[PDB]
C-alpha cells in the first residue's frame, strides 16, 4: 500500500507516534517519506547482507526475522514480512522499540540527513488531524 501524506499522518497519530519519545508527528511522516516514499512494500538490501522492510525501513540485522540474515537478532519478535502489510501496526510498534533504544530517531539515516533540524511541521500541514 502506498499511503497518502495526510492518510499516513492520521494512521501514525492513531497508533500513538505523535510526540512519542518527544518526536512530533512531522518527524515520523518525514522519515517515512524519505525511507520508503510512503510505500509499505518497500525493501532495500544492505551491504552486510541484511534488508530494510516497510514504511520505516526496519532492519533485519536487529529487529525482524527474514530467514536469510544469518546470526542476526529478532528484537521486535516478528517476521520481516509483517512489516510490509497494508496495516502499519507492526511497523509502528517496532519503531517505538527502535526509537527507545538510546539513539532516538538517529537510528534512521534518512531522518538524520533529510529531516533533522528542518521544518518537519510542513509534513502535516493541511491535514485534518
Ligand atoms: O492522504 N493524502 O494527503
Ligand atoms: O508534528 N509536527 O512536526
Ligand atoms: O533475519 N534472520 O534470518
Ligand atoms: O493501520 N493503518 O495501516
Amino acid at each position: 500500500k502506498v499511503f497518502g501524506r495526510c492518510e499516513l499522518a492520521a494512521a501514525m497519530k492513531r497508533h500513538g507516534l505523535d510526540n512519542y519519545r518527544g518526536y512530533s508527528l512531522g518527524n515520523w511522516v518525514c522519515a517515512a517519506k524519505f525511507e520508503s516514499n510512503f510505500n509499505t512494500q518497500a525493501t532495500n538490501r544492505n551491504t552486510d547482507g541484511s534488508t530494510d522492510y516497510g514504511i520505516l525501513q526496519i532492519n533485519s540485522r536487529w529487529w525482524c526475522n527474514d530467514g536469510r540474515t544469518p546470526g542476526s537478532r529478532n528484537l521486535c519478535n516478528i517476521p520481516c514480512s509483517a512489516l510490509l502489510s497494508s496495516d502499519i501496526t507492526a511497523s509502528v510498534n517496532c519503531a517505538k522499540k527502535i526509537v527507545s533504544d538510546g539513539n532516538g530517531m538517529n537510528a534512521w539515516v534518512a531522518w538524520r540527513n533529510r529531516c533533522k533540524g528542518t521544518d518537519v511541521q510542513a509534513w502535516i500541514r493541511g491535514c485534518r488531524l
